[PDB]
RNA sequence: GCCCGGAUGAUCCUCAGUGGUCUGGGGUGCAGGCCUGUAGCUGUCUAGCGACAGAGUGGUUCAAUUCCACCUUUCGGGCGCC
């Protein structure tokens, strides 16, 4: 009976709800998971069910792959409530949220008040935030939104039933940045009462850079306007998390959203809503109708308990290193072809190399390069050609994917995101070169 | 090389996208699943990723438990679009939707036009429907809603940012039913233009019964008002599915929603949106911002391929049998205590036994019985006491859980839902008796 | 809330107290909780672990570690396959328990007087060999093993591998059946002398038309001449007839050990066996004759299985085999008529059946050998086809009329058996595919 | 889209063509695709299946079927553990391949001249026994096995289980080391006569202060007197020193077979071994001496492992063991000084180290025996403690000064070894816990 | 079992024919005076009355029983000499 050392790791978790510093062994992890699962009624031995929702499972494969967690999280009114029918799942939800909160502090935002995991995409998660704000601000019709050419967060505003006010970005050197004048101009033109919130974005593709959060946080605190931050994959960026921390300090940040897959290397499908006003975060929680999947929370729990805060820190560290490596490698490859690495110092995660030497009109070289890269099995390589027209839920974007009507050149994206390895870079550079050379002939 | 017999089962699936009549063996199933998984870029061998979302997975346990399906379903604009980054997942989504459509026909609604799985609860899934309708009907403020005391679908209307018009139910014998007069009275009072849609419910707890769908479908077709059906767990009920089929025939049904767990015995977290106008169903699909989890679609795929349409039919058949068995068993137990089985012929799934012999005021017997049942490990047993006051998102319900301000008596719920076994019933009856006897002393 | 575990613990504590099969099969949840609880008792899985030995339990592949529920150290110590291993308390405990359940099953199955038994991670043939190896030291003058013929290479070679010379006693034709030639056995005990005989090696489960050896008679011959008696019960645990017969032998004569296969009697993967006896002492001797540690895989497999089925589970399987043996039989009768063949009368075989194939010309159309592969390509396994005049050499010994258990059986025949786990669909598929197979030959 | 499979197929086709370890480890996805592809080739997994046999591959527990990747039929046929099984083409193929990878690894590891080898689902001790069993038939007059002493019950008992009488040749003290007494061996060949000797049984991998037997010298003695030579290479595959030594013996003398454990050399669960030789012929003879079918579990485990590690993977492990052996050593030196003990000089052992424990009074404070369990409760496995004057009886033979490999070794000592898979944390944890363990005894 | 094609799967049964709201040959059960009129199914709702759908899955096409793919079944052909 030295299972006391497992008991001890577990007792420590339940007591302080923080990430283990060093990862648990699978043995401890699975032991724990089973102790939880058997607390859910559907797994009770002496159990009869006479309800419509009893966690009955027809496939052994399904039961096993979810570690016998079938009931989901929350009750009918609360995606945060305890349900005597699934005591184990309820406890699971509480812990994983706590672990997440811990990581969010450790990642940069130490003054985060509260947060919760929600089994939706980042897009829908933002929508939930807008749906919640509507009730707090019934006269509001518009969301003010510093442009970013990513369909999910844009659509999120329309799905919620509000009208986006696209605030274009100001070009500074090579970087696209927040037009603080225009924002404050609009809030005045439309009037704060009519503004649902300011919807800013941190993580994004170069040449766009993380919005001027603190400046916006002030505009928001001043005019009493809610500030929601799309931090889709900014948790892995101490620069990004710092911005959030700061804006909340000198100003107002009502909620920030991040994606589970982009920040924690788990399957697509979950997100985190986080804030500094505890009461308001829970209002968003309460806005969710019915129970939700536990699958994303389970993945997060498993990943974090397995990595430990140390494991996570390591990854964050490697990410930075890979960023330099990638940047420096692109500078070199870039030279050999008379292109350059766009000067985007303020973007911690994403880089862009120019493609001015390829002409997209005579022959479709810039487009052609996109396909070649794909067929050569290079994912994430994002070619951005000049002058793309595109409609998204009625609104028409000029020069779409460039984040502004008329950017100087066509370029190509790459990023050091969490999990990336040197091989990723070397193979990229190796294959990008091969593609460029191919386009010459 | 007799793997031709596996190839053949699979080729048959892809070709006609129907449920196998008889279940596949795990061997075939897993073979298939792996062939899909390896079509997703993240699983390619010669793959480098330089994006922010590459399906990177830190836990081997996570990767394995999802059969290496990490990318989710859909793209940024479409939870139904193909993504070259996840060809396998995209194909997975298409097939599982097809299988589902097949089951939905086979279950009663043969004239279903289109449907899709969505990684949300039934509550949020309904919300999505309201969020979509808003754009089609910008002047609309209210949803007309024949009362049902279930927090999730009620909240769903408010989360979507609309105002519920609670239409009370008419008592007929022991049954609570649709007040068709009041509905048409309200549509006239408020005016069709101001009505977002009529929100009816089929599956529910006795003594409420499935709404008069066809009659409502007509009111809706007449006044040009959208009709959305909460069919939460009605797929398992040929009576319920028939109603839907019919309403669509003599009238208008724009979309019906069902829950994945309640109808297919998989973990809580997914739902199905289904309709008869193909174009409109896809409009709801397009309304979803960003990618979504594949976890619910994978469970459904696995379950159905494993059961086959035969397996499913068997379950549906057993459900009916269990219903009689349960009903007849309650009639008997009921007698011995001078209670009775409420006369609710029109409710195919749920039964109710009275509890008039226990007085909830002197001693709290009706409440006490609820706890005793729980501690004795009987789930689904739903005690409904008289006169419960309760607020849900501002609105105050009188006699909550009874579905009407003043129902004749206190009663107790039980249901034959899919998956239930005889043991469930016998243990229930055995333990309910034991509890009642206990309350006497 | 942590009282949900109470129900699980009751099931486990009960197992650890009495070591009997649970009457009703366990639930996967309970089973896996238990397995994990055992595995963390093993030193390799300790959290505060450092290893400086050459055998520490290290596992390179997670896949491997997972699939064996983190049981790595195998079973036993260097000295005893019986001894508890300080390094691996969990595996040790797993092993005590598996042997217990298996003993429990053996009684339930017909041999209620069974003294002791153990699982050994070898095939049946190799497990027999182990018995012989143990007997050698008890009988140093012994060179011969007396063996009523049965055409199956493993049990036959088990004797040669052990270092002895098989003395093949030909069978007696009694009606349709092939039975023990008791007079021939005694003749050989006398000719060679008891002191030169290591043991008599008898077989229970086997193919028709052969039937189980006359254990009672042989048990007495052995008692009288003071010769050990080893019984090959390969797949006889599923037969109350076979088991009761073993029990009878032990009651009236001597039976030193009976061996049976794991995969044939418990529907687990090949590779495991049970050695069982009526003298606790002697059984332990064979156990201690095993050199070093052994795989825990076969034990794990039967533990999981027995725990999942429960006494009732296993019993039910046993009943359904009988029911299927009746069915399969009638079906052969019917098919026989239709084709001018017959179901050879072999009442004394509870498992295997034989159908005639006289109407097939193998010396003309070679219809008998060609029907073999026909049943094969058409996906019928277990269907053994037996020609006349097969010659086969096995380790230097040449058999005449091989596969038939005698030099000249009346006719060519076809085997089919009702083994545990067989479902109605199995017979129906067999009968159908055979009818098609025979029609085909006509053309 | 179905071209994503192309990359996977290249890896597989390459494996099936040359049967060499992939240089770089496979990816789980590829590995599992392959395994499933094999398993569906087995008749038990066929879709159109009916079984009427007594051994059909039926599995009662899904758990069991899953954990074995649906490989149920085991390996071989009744005749050969070498023969392809019509019933189980998949398992057959799995087995050919495993043997191939293992052969590949054995060359890479030092014995480049290796003729053939096979995996056998038995322990090393039992696998040795099998070798002996095979030799018996080649040398019917043989009663004795000549064996340079090494205190380990399994390899010792392997000889008795096989039915022979071990002739224990005491070792020679040379410096700190214990080595082969070549003059003593020859004395016994002469006294007993080559014709009475089944074989000489030598050991490579072992505990300090003993070191690997002088294979070269012994290989020649064997060549001259025409005596077979069986080498116990239990955990020597991880040592290029041991392997090169085996290769040398084969070059200048005779070595009939060398046996090695699976779990000790490949970090898989206990229960498997490899029998290897330089005469393809003789190796096949031992293979055919195995009676019946065998478990596929041990083969599966090494296949998965080797396929996952790749040549490079395994090589790296081999390099890191060396590096750790250096480390562990220096660390013992340092600790020795601090405590007035020393690292016994045993340059000829590449794996095991010994530290003195002279400063401990076992006849006064019993400090030596009590430090044994101390290292144990404090969670240090593999740390063997060796007192003076241990007496032990093993199968009737009584050892004096047991565990030390001689009757009177100068001092009490403590073993620690750098076995494959050992990590720096292992040494550090050991050194720390030992320092604490020794401090403790002072009080 | 895998491969190759001829038919077949459910409008009283069987044969024959054929892209047009099916047309013949024969036979059978019930009704009426050889003639003439009708002749079964299953699934869902229903107390019942009765009503509502489905003739393999889909595809071509103004329209298919009648074409084309596939599936169910049944017949024939070749593969099978552990
Ligand atoms: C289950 C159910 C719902 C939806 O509940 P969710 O938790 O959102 O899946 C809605 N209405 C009724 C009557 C239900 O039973
Ligand atoms: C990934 C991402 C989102 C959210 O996308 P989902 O598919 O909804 O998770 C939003 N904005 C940006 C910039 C993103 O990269
Ligand atoms: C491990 C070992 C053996 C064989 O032991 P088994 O448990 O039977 O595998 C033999 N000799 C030595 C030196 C060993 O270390
Ligand atoms: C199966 C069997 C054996 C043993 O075969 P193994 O493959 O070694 O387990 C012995 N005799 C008979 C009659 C058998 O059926």
């Amino acid at each position: 009976e030295a299972r006391r050392s497992h008991e001890h790791l577990i007792r420590l978790l339940l007591e302080k709800g923080k990430c283990p510093e060093n990862g648990w062994d699978e043995s401890t992890l699975e032991l724990f998971l089973h102790e939880l699962a058997i607390m859910d009624s559907n797994n009770f031995l002496g159990n009869c069910g006479v309800g419509e929702r009893e966690g009955r499972v027809a496939s052994a494969l399904v039961a096993r792959r979810h570690y016998r967690f079938i009931h989901g999280i929350g009750r009918s009114g609360d995606i945060s409530a305890v349900q005597p029918k699934a005591a184990g799942s309820s406890l699971l939800n509480k812990i994983t949220n706590s672990l997440v909160l811990d990581i969010i502090k450790l990642a940069g935002v130490h003054t985060v008040a509260n947060c919760f995991v929600v089994p939706m995409a980042t897009g829908m998660s933002l929508t939930l935030c807008f749906l919640t704000l509507r009730h707090k601000r019934p006269k509001a019709k518009y969301i003010i939104w510093p442009r970013i050419d990513q369909k999910s967060c844009f659509k999120s505003m329309i799905t919620a039933g509000f009208e986006p006010v696209v605030i274009e970005n100001v070009l500074e050197g090579d970087e696209l940045r927040t037009d603080l004048k225009a924002v404050e101009a609009k809030v005045q033109e439309l009037g704060p009462d009519c503004i649902l919130c300011i919807h800013s974005t941190t993580s994004c593709f170069a040449p766009r850079v993380p919005d001027r959060l603190e400046e916006l946080a002030v505009i928001c605190a001043n005019y009493d306007i809610p500030h929601i931050v799309n931090n889709a994959y900014g948790v892995q960026s101490s620069k990004c998390m710092h911005l959030i921390q700061q804006g909340a300090r000198v100003g107002r940040i009502d909620a920030f959203v991040q994606s589970l897959d982009k920040n924690f290397m788990v399957p697509v499908g979950g997100a985190i809503i986080a804030g500094f006003n505890d009461s308001f975060i829970q209002e968003i929680s309460k806005m969710y109708p019915g129970r939700a999947s536990a699958s994303p929370s389970l993945d997060v729990l498993i990943t974090l308990l397995s990595l430990g805060s140390n494991g996570y820190k390591k990854l964050l560290k490697e990410r930075k290193e890979m960023f330099s490596y990638l940047s420096n490698q692109i500078k070199k490859l870039s030279e050999a072809y008379n292109e350059r690495l766009l000067h985007t110092p303020h973007n911690p995660i994403s880089l862009a190399m120019t493609l001015k030497t390829l002409d997209e009109h005579r022959d479709k070289a810039v487009t052609q390069l996109g396909s070649m890269l794909f067929t050569r099995q290079v994912s994430g390589a994002r070619v951005v050609p000049l002058g793309s027209m595109q409609t998204v839920s009625g609104y028409t974007f000029r020069g779409f994917m460039s984040h502004t009507n008329n950017y100087p050149c066509a370029y190509l994206n790459a990023a050091s995101a969490i999990g990336m390895k040197m091989q990723d870079v070397d193979l990229f550079i190796k294959r990008l070169d091969r593609c460029l050379k191919a386009v010459r002939k």
